[PDB]
C-alpha cells in the first residue's frame, strides 16, 4: 500500500492511496465483510455525509461476501445517509458482495464487463439441544426471507424466483446481473 | 481384562471376563453407545436368543448414552426377541442408557440403590445452507418427539410431561427413576 | 469383541459364531476394508451352502459408493437369498444395501431410521481435471438412480427430486418407498 | 484503517477515521466486548464529557456482546457522565450489546429498519471442587437477576418476563425490539 | 503380564491366575472400563461360590463417582464379604471404596495412605445449565457424606469439615477414622 | 484506541487519568508505574483518578503500583468500573482514604494468591513457606485499610468472595458508591 | 476380521485361500504386494495345476509394487483369474489386464479406470532429469505391456491414459482389458 | 522499504513516476491496491502513460480481472514489462497492456495454463463448479485471443498443460509486442 | 518377550516365575506396582517357604506405588533377596534396601542413588501449604524406614538425600543399603 | 534499523546509503526482495542516468527468476551497477556478482563465492515432470550460457564446475572471472 | 516375526534361536532390551549353567546403565557368553561385545565397531550441573578402565581413542583387542 504526498500552504500531508482516493469520496471494499470492515465502511460513510451530504460516494466492490449482519450495517447506512451511494462491482461480488452491490443509487449500480455476481442462500450453523437448533433453524430460515424481501425490491424479480434462483451457488455474469436488475449498466470501455 | 479357564472333558476352555458371564446369560453395557458398541450387543442378543428362546437375559448398564440410532439398534432388537430382556443399572444410566433402562422388560426393570439416571433432550448439529440446516432441524425435532413417545409407552408419563421434565438435564435418584417409571424396583440390600 | 467357546475347543468370536448361523452383521461405515470382510463372509457362505438364506443386518452411515457396489454386485452374484434387516440406520450406500436384499425378504425394525441422498465427492487441480471429475461422479448418480429405480418401482426422476438433498425416511415410509418390502413386528 | 487529514492554524492534523468521528463526538461500537474495548469506550466517553459536558454523544452499536463485567463498566459510565448518550443498533445488538443498547438516553435509542436485537442469560464456567462450583453458580444467578433487574428499569417489562424470554436465544426485529422497549423509535431511510 | 500355566494346557496372566483365589486386583484411576471390570469380577466369583470372601486390593487416586458407585453397589449387592486392603494409596474414590469393604474386613498396609476430599466437577453454558450442574455436584456430596458417616461412625459435619481441602491420613489415622478396620501386620 | 498523530489513553493522561483495564503484569505495572511518577514530576499537588477493571494478575507486579501510590506525593483516587478482582481489589483499596470508589454496578473480589510449587520437597517448602508469607503481608495491609481484623480477612478470603459495591464500601474496600 | 472353524481355526481371508481364492482389497504397497506373491507361491506349491480366483478392489498403489504381483502371476503354472468388483484403478487395473487369457472378468456395476503413472521429484536439475527419465520410461513399459494384454496400440494408450479415464464394465470388456462381464 | 519518513517508501518513490510495481502473488488485496494505484494515477493525469512491472506467479482469477477491466477502463494507455516471470494470471495481465506497449525483458519468462480450482460436495454442487471453472477459461480464452491474435482453438490446445515461453517466444505468440533490448 | 515352552508356551518373564524370580527392570508407576504386588502374592501362594529373587533395574518413580511394592515384600511369609543389576535410583534404591537381611545385593558394576521425594502443587497458597506438608511428612516418613534399614541415622540420611547421591556398589555396602556385592 | 536524520527528514539507514548511490543485497533473493532492487534500480536512474550505481551483495540466492528480474534490469538501466561481494556470493548470488559492469565486479579478500546448478522440484503426471524436467534444464542452459560469456569459460566447464555445489575463494573467483579484483585492504 | 512349529508347539523365531542358547540382540540398550536379554542369560544358565550362550549383536548402543546390567550378569553366570558381531557394535555395543568370553569374541567381516565417550544432560543450578558432571566423569572412568582390562589397551589410550567417535574396521576390533577373531568365510 503506497503512499501519496500531497503539499499545502500550512505543510505536507501523508496519504495512503485508500485515503487519498476517500478525498474523493471513493471507498474501496475489497475483502469479505466481517465487524471491522463493516465498521471501517460505515464510519467512511458517516464521515462523507458530514463532509457533503450532496454530493455522490463511489462504493467500489470486489468481496465474496461474509456476514449478513455486518452486511446489513452497511445496508442501513448507505439508505439512511442523504448522498447517492454508487455501486461499482469489479471482479466479483458474491453473496452479501451482490446484495450491497444491488443496494446502490437507483441508476447508479455498475459492474465492470468481466466482473462476475454471484447469488446465493445464507450459511449459518447449530449445535447443541434439539430446541437450541430449531431456534438457529428458525432464525437462518428468517434472514433468507428478510433477504429475499429486499432483493426483490431492488430487482423487480418476485421474491419466489430469488428463492428459486438462490437454492445453489449462482453465477452471473456482469450482462446477466443487468438482465437480472442487480445493476443498472455494465460499464463498457 | 482377566481370564478365567475352564476344564471340559475335550479339553480347556479360557474365557475373558465378559465371555464368562455371557455364558449366562450376562450382557455388560459399560461405556458410550456408538456404532460398533451397538453391533455388539445386538449380535450378543441374537445369540442368546439362539442359545435358548426361553430363558432371561441380563443387561447391566452403565453408559453416559451417545448415537440415537445405535441406541434405537439395541431398543428394536431388545423387543424383537423372544426372551425377556433384564436391565439394571449400575452407576449411571444417562440420556440414551436411560431410554434403554426404560426399554427392558416390564416388571424386570431395576437399579442398585446408589445408581443415577438422567434424562434429557437429544443432541445435534448442522453446517450449511438455511435449506440444510432446517432439514435437520426437522428431523432432530422428529427423533426428540420419537423418544418422547416411545418413553411414554414405557414409563406412563404423558408426553407433555416429558417434553418439559427433559428440556434440560434431569438427573434422577434411583428411587425417584422409580416413581418417574424408568424402573420397577430398586435392588436391596 | 466377546468370546464363545462350544465342542478340540472351538474357540469363536461373537460375530463369528453368528455367521455360523449365516448372519452377516453390518454396523459400521462402508469402506474398502469393510466391504472386503462382508464379500469375503458372502462367498464363504455359498461356498459353505448354496441354497440356504443369508442374513444381513444393517447399521450404517454409509461411505464408499465403490465399496458399496462390490457389496452390492457380490449379493446379486451368489445363489443364496440376502435377506437385508435394517437396524438402527440405514443411510447413504447403507439404504442402497437394504434395497438390494432379496425381492419379498428386505426388513426394518419399527424404529429404525432410513436417509437417501447425492453421492458425495470431490475435485481439485485443473479446469479439465475437475470436468472429468463431475462427469464421473454424475454418472455414478444415474447408475445409483437407476438400479435403485428397478429395486422400488419408482421412476429414475423420482429418485433424483427425492434425493437432491438428505432424505430421511421412517421405517413405515421406508416400505411405502420400495426400499424394503416389510416392517418387522413386535 | 483509513486517515483523514484536516488543515488546522497549527499545522496539519492526522486522524484515523474513528478519531475524525470522535471529534463530532460519535464513538463506533463494532465488536465482541471485552475489557480492551471497554477501556476504549469508557475512555472516549470521559473524553467526550471533559471536551463538552452538554452536547449529546452518540454510540453506534454493531456487537455480538461478550463480558457482563467490561458491559457494565460501559454502562456505568454512560449512567456517570452528565451529557445524553444516544445509543443506534447497526446490524446485530446481541447479548451484552443489546443491554448496552438500552442504556441509552431515554427517547434517544435507536436501530436502523434491518438491525437486529438479541436477548439472551449469561454464560459462564466452573470448574473445580463443588464448593468452588457452588460459588461460580451462586455468582453467576446473581449477575443475571442484577441484568434481568436493570433491563425492567429500561424497558418497563417485568422481571418475570424478561427471565422467561432470555431462557433461550431470542432474536428480535428493530419493530420488536421497539415493542419490548429496547429501542425508542426505528429510524425510517 | 506375565504368564501362569496349569498343566489341555491353561495360559493365565498374574491377575487371572490371583482371580482363581477369589482375588481381584484394582490398582489404577476408576473409570467406567475399570468398573466394568471390577463389577464383573464380582458377579463371576458369587457364581462361582456365594459363600468364600472375595479379596479386593486397591492403589488408586479414584476417579468417577458414579463408576465408583458401580463398584461400591455391587459390593453390597453380592452375597460374599468383601475384604478391602489399601496398598500405597487410596485417594478420593479409591478411599470410599475401601471404607466399602465388610465391616471387620477393611484393611491397610503399615505405610499405606487415604486421602478423602471433596468430589470434582465442572460446568459450562447458561446460567441454568450451571446451575443444574451445581445442585448435581452438592447433591452427590451430600450422598457421599451420607454413606461415609454409616460406614466410617463419624458425623455427616465432621466428615463435610474434614474433605473441604484434600485431608492426608496415615493408615493409624484411617483406622481411628473409621475408613479401615485394623492396620495389617507385620 | 482512536489515534491522532495522541491517542485516546494519553489525551486522559493528560488530564492526570491513568486506565488500568486489564491483567496486571509486569508490563502493565511499569506503564502504570511510569504514568504516575510522570504525572509527579508535572505537578505534585494535584489528584490522579485511577480508574481500575481488571481481573487481577501478579502480587509482585500489584505491588510495585501500590508502593509507587504511596511514595508518590500526589492522592490517588481509585475508581472501579466493571470489575476489580483479586490484585485488582487491593489496588481499589489502596487509592488515598476518603477518595476510593466504585461505580454502581460494579463487582469486587477478593481472594488468597494462586502460585505453583515444582521439584524436591525442599523446594516446594520454600516455595510454600514464600506464598504463605505474601498471603499475610497481602492480608495485613488490607487489614491497616479496611478497618477489618486479619483474622476476619483471612475466613473471608479463603475462597472466592464476590461483592457488591454496596458490599464493598460495607467492608472498606472503597469510601463511597458514585451516584448516579 | 471374523473367524471359521472346522479343530483348525482361520480367518475370513485364510478360509478363502483354501478354495485357493486371493483377495486384493486394498491399496497396492510392498507390504500388500508381499502377501499377494506369498499366497500365490503358497498355492502353486499346493497344487500347480489348479486355477487361482484373484477379486481386484483396488484403487492401485506403487507401480514398483504392481510389477511384483504381475510378474509372480505370470511365472507360476497356475492360471490367475482376476475379477474386479467395485473399482480396479490405475495400477489396480493393470492387474486385472494380467489375468489368464479368457479368465478376466469384471461384475457388472464394477469400475475401471486406467491413468498416467503417477511420481515426484525434488533437489537439482540433473536430479529431476534422472527422476522424469524413470517415469517416462515406467509409462512406455506399462504401455506396451497393456498393448500386448488389450490388443489396442500404443498410440491409442498412450492418449486414453493422459488424463483419467473411467470405464464401465462394458466398456472395460470392449477396449479389452477384460474378457468377460459376470452376469446376472 | 528503503523509507523516508519525512512512510515514504521506494514504491511510493516510483508511484510518482507513474510506476506501479506487481512483484507477487494476485489476490484481493493486490488487486486493490493495484487498483487504488490505476484509479489515483488517472486522478492525476488522464493522458500520461502508465507503466506496470509485472512479476509474479499469477493467482485469483477473480482479483486478475479487476486489474485488468481497470487497465481497459481508465484512459491512460497502460504499458506493461515483464520482469523476471509472468505466470498464468500474470500473463494474462502482461497481454492486457496497451496494444504496441506490452515489454519483456530478454531473460524474463512468461508461462501459460488453465485456471485451477476446487469442488467438494454432492454431485449437483461438483457439477456447478465444474461449470463455473470451464465457462471463466472461456472467458480467460476468448479474450487472450483477442489480445494475442491466435485463434481460440489454439489457445486452448497451448494452455491444456503448464506452457513456458520464452520472451522472443511470448513475442511470436503475440503476448508481448518487443523484448527489450540493452 | 521370547517364549519358552514345555512339554505350554511362558514367555521369559513367566519362566523365570517358575523359578521364583520376579525382575524389576523399568520406572515404578501403579502399573508396574500392581504386576509386582501380585507376583508376590502369587509366589507366596505356590510356597510360602522358599525364597524369592527380586532383580532390580529401576530409576524409582511414584513413592505411593513403591510403598505397595515395600510393603507386600514385608507383609509376605518368604525371604525376598533383592539384587540390583544396572541402577537402583529413587524408590528402586529404597526397596533395594527392602530386602531381607542379609540377601541384599548388588553385581560390582551396578549403581546406587538416594535423594529426596519430588513433587508438584498449583492453585491457592492454602492448597500449596497441604501438598508441601504432605511431601514433607513422606520425606520423613522414607528417612525413617531407611534409617531402620541401613542404622544410618535420621539426620545422616536427610543430610546425605539433599541431593541426588551416587554410590558405587562398595559405597552401598558400607551405607547399609547392601549386604554383600556378588562376585565375580 | 537505525535511523539517521538529516536537517535542511528522517532516513533509513539503507534509503541514506542511496544517496550515495548504494543498494545492499544482504538476504535470501525472492520475489519481494527482487521487487526492492529493481525498484532501487530504477529509482537511481531516474536521480541520475550517468553516475555509477554500486551493489554490495551478501546473498545465499534463491529464485532464479527473481534473479533475472535483477539481472536483466541492471543490463537495461543506463547508469554501470558496481558489484561488491562482502561475506558470501551463493548460487543466483554468485550469478548476480557476475553480472556487474566489465572491471567493476569486485569481492572483499575473505568472500566467498559459491557456484552451483538450479534447485526444483516436481509432482504428478509422468508428463507434468516431464516439463518441469525440460524447463528447469531450459533454464540450467540460459544460466550456464550466461555465465559461460561473462567469465570467459566454456559452457562445457560451467556444466562441470556446478555439478555440485562448488566453493571459491575470493582469488579463485578472479581465476574464473565472476570477478575483476580483490579488493584490498 | 516368523513362525516356527515343533510336533505341537509354536516358537516365533527368537525363541527358537534361544532352544540353541542363542540371543539375538538387535537393537538400542534400553532399560526394556536389557531386561529381556537378563532374563534369557538367566534361562539358559538355569537350563545348562555349563553349555555355552551365543550372543549376536547389531547395536547402535544406548543407556550405560542398561549397558551394565547385561555385563554383569554376563560375568556372573557360569557358561562362557561368545560374542558375534553382526553389522554394527557402536557405543555400548561395542563395550559388550568386549565384555564376551576370552577367545569367543568375534565379528562377521564387513561389520563396524565404533567406541566413543557416554553422553548425558544436566539442567538446573550449579551444583545439580556439578554433581551429574562428577557423575558422568565417574562413569567415564569406569567404562574406560573395564575397557583396558578386556582390550589389554593402556586406560590412557582408551581416553584419547574415545575422545570422539572411533571407527573401527573388524580387522581394526582385533588388532585393538575387542575381538579375538573376524570370522571366515
Amino acid at each position: 500500500i503506497p503512499t501519496v504526498i500531497e503539499t499545502t500552504n500550512r505543510g505536507e500531508r501523508a496519504y495512503d492511496i485508500y485515503s487519498r482516493l476517500l478525498k474523493d469520496r471513493i471507498i474501496m471494499l475489497g475483502s469479505q465483510i466481517d465487524d471491522n470492515v463493516a465498521n471501517s465502511i460505515v464510519s467512511q460513510l458517516l464521515f462523507l455525509q458530514a463532509q457533503d451530504s450532496e454530493k455522490d460516494i463511489y462504493l467500489y466492490i470486489n468481496s465474496p461476501g461474509g456476514s449478513v449482519t455486518a452486511g446489513f450495517a452497511i445496508y442501513d447506512t448507505i439508505q439512511h445517509i442523504k448522498p447517492d451511494v454508487q455501486t461499482i462491482c469489479i471482479g466479483m461480488a458474491a453473496s452479501m458482495g451482490s446484495f450491497l452491490l444491488a443496494a446502490g443509487a437507483k441508476g447508479k449500480r455498475f459492474a465492470l464487463p468481466n466482473a462476475e455476481v454471484m447469488i446465493h442462500q445464507p450459511l449459518g450453523g447449530a449445535q447443541g439441544q434439539a430446541t437450541e437448533i430449531e431456534i438457529a433453524a428458525n432464525h437462518i430460515l428468517k434472514t433468507r426471507e428478510k433477504l429475499n424481501r429486499i432483493l426483490s425490491e431492488r430487482t423487480g424479480q418476485s421474491i419466489e424466483k430469488i428463492q428459486k434462483d438462490t437454492d445453489r451457488d449462482n453465477f452471473l455474469t456482469a450482462e446477466e446481473a443487468k438482465e437480472y436488475g442487480l445493476i443498472d449498466e455494465v460499464m463498457v470501455p
